[PDB]
């Protein structure tokens, strides 16, 4: 028997460390854009082993983890450290609902870094998945029996030490420690839900939606297994109300009408229910529920400068940059009140935006996003090296499906290739590669190209400057709008809510809280009063919380403390928004 599951101080108390479930944590459904009604949670309490990188299976395993938070956090029960020369090994029994007898059986992992492999009864299930921030899944169906199953998943993370995409992450000890700058406690093994569900085995895999209001339709892609045969039908509707239907080929785009349509903004984000059903005759084969918000986002040129037009119409985007670290989950938040939190804070505070920083979040954040209304701008978390001809191709690999995933999100409306220079290549063909891709985003070729021995590409659709404190002086081109991706950066520790007491540093120490407040408001107003006009379109604050020893954020690193008057940042907020309409 594995030694017992055991609790670990955290290093610091959230509003909902204590409230995690020991067998039930984070059991909300792990992807509201394409749902069935059947499911299973596996998250909870699994057996738990370290072996070497190059072990096999280990005849014992000898611990305990909590599925699915990191080996370096408090809320696994584990909380170590993990170096490149370790490998996690995760296993547990499971059973399948009866009721899904004469279906597929997927098993869905949200996301695991770096390195999965996965067996069910000693079998292997499929391909190795290297990526830590990509959504993957294996049809398991033939390796089930009909009563207690075993699943065993290795994963390896060099972290740092490898040429793959790591954002903020290194290999450091997991207790508070002074120092380490800008970058933060490494995140290794499951991260997010990993859950089953039931298919029929031509199933829908992928739902494209792409808002078309301009011409009062919805543009839909039906994707998926077995189906490419076929027709498909796509249904708008709120509440009760039908608002348009049709038939079209599954994998090629077509389009559902939306008659008056009510947009999505982030004053109002209202969001249409969509159901997919691929056909067989009139014989329908799977069917899966998701939603939209109708919403547009382009350049134009509007009074003189090129800006990024929402529904047709400039409006100011004023936002917080997001790295997604928590002092107890590290990568994962402790529930998904938690994770919601941080955005909620956005609406709070007047922004109507949010950078999230070289990391990408789980669905369920896309989906609260969508739901409260805040734009989205997406980093694709960078490599920490100049990259070699296969850390070139499985970068491009990750950011494809990254990409892939995520089609279908109203609030997502900016990709960011690359930031500051890290590990930076290819700058003018990624941005062409990235709008391609995806044309109907924004992309942003380099962010801080003004900084850092960043090199710009020249194109894309922003040129993107880093400026602290700020707000700078950056101007649009004939051909590019002109962002502010990062500013700010005003620190003040906290006493009683420091992660490491006296460890704090940011780009401006503020003596009290009457500065900060002061001195934040002063930098809107100048975006506001001076930068807007002369055709500054958007600004990122650094940050929405402290992390770690950077300690400038709005809140503090354990979510307790907002550390600025919330009406009068809110009130200069909504004045910079109002004034750019
Ligand atoms: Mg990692």
């Amino acid at each position: 028997a594995p030694r017992a599951w055991t609790p670990k101080p955290s290093p610091m108390t959230t509003p909902w460390t204590d409230q995690v479930p020991v067998d039930n944590p984070l059991p909300e459904y792990p992807r509201p854009q394409l749902t069935r009604p059947d499911w299973a949670n596996l998250n909870g309490i699994w057996d738990f082993a370290v072996t070497s990188a190059n072990a096999g299976q280990p005849a014992t395993f000898p611990e305990q983890i909590r599925v699915p938070f990191v080996a370096e956090s408090a809320l696994s029960g584990i909380q170590r450290k993990i170096t490149q020369n370790d490998k996690l090994w995760y296993k547990r029994t499971f059973t399948v609902p009866s009721n899904w007898n004469g279906r597929r059986v997927q098993l869905n992992f949200g996301a695991s870094d770096w390195r999965t492999t996965v067996w069910v009864n000693g079998r292997q299930a499929g391909a190795v998945h290297s990526g830590g921030y990509d959504a993957f899944s294996y049809d398991v169906t033939d390796l089930l029996t009909a009563g207690t199953n075993t699943l065993v998943v290795s994963v390896w993370d060099p972290t740092e030490t490898g040429t793959q995409a790591v954002g903020k992450q290194r290999i450091r000890d997991v207790a508070p420690h002074p120092g380490g700058g800008i970058l933060y406690t490494a995140a290794s093994g499951i991260w997010q839900t990993v859950w089953l569900e039931p298919t029929a085995a031509a199933h829908v895999t992928r739902l494209d939606l792409v808002p078309d209001p301009a011409n009062s339709r919805l543009k839909v892609t039906v994707r998926g297994a077995g189906i490419s045969g076929h027709q498909a039908r796509v249904t708008v509707s709120t509440g009760g109300t039908t608002v348009g239907t049709a038939t079209g080929p599954v994998g090629t785009e077509f389009t559902v009408p939306v008659p008056n349509p009510r947009l999505w903004t982030p004053e109002d984000p209202f969001l249409y229910d969509v159901r997919a059903d691929p056909l067989s005759g009139g014989t329908t084969v799977d069917s899966v529920g998701s939603y939209t918000g109708m919403r547009t986002i382009a350049l134009a040129s509007v009074g003189g400068h090129q800006r990024p037009v929402l529904n047709g119409k400039f409006v100011f985007q004023t936002g917080t940059l997001d790295q997604g670290y928590w002092p107890d989950g590290i990568y994962t938040a402790p529930t998904d009140a938690a994770l919601r939190h941080d955005l909620q804070k956005h609406k709070d505070l007047g922004f109507n935006m949010v950078r999230k920083h070289i990391k990408v979040e789980p669905q369920r954040w896309f989906y609260w996003a969508d739901r409260l209304g805040l734009l989205v701008w997406q980093d694709m978390p960078n490599m920490e090296r100049t990259p070699d001809a296969a850390a070139r191709t499985q970068w491009e690999a990750e950011y494809d499906r990254i990409i892939d995933q995520h089609r279908s999100s109203p609030s997502l409306v900016l990709w960011v290739n690359q930031n500051e220079g890290w590990g930076q290549y290819d700058q003018a063909r990624l941005a062409d590669k990235v709008k391609a891709y995806d044309p109907t985003r924004l992309v942003d070729n380099m962010s801080g190209v003004n900084c850092c021995g960043a090199v710009d590409g020249g194109n894309g659709d922003v040129v993107d400057h880093h400026v602290y404190v700020g707000p700078g002086t950056t101007v649009p081109s004939a051909t590019r709008a002109a962002v502010l991706g990062e500013f700010g950066g005003l620190g003040f520790k906290v006493a009683g809510h420091e992660w490491y007491p006296g460890g704090g540093f940011s780009y401006e120490d503020q003596p009290d809280l009457a500065h900060l407040n002061n001195r934040f408001v002063g930098l809107i107003d100048a975006i506001r009063e001076v930068r807007m006009p002369r055709g500054l379109s958007a600004s990122v604050h650094t940050e929405i919380t402290d992390v770690e020893n950077e300690v400038n954020g709005l809140l503090t690193y354990d979510r307790q403390v907002v550390k600025v008057d919330e009406a009068r940042v809110r009130a200069a907020n909504r004045a910079l928004i109002d004034a750019s309409r």
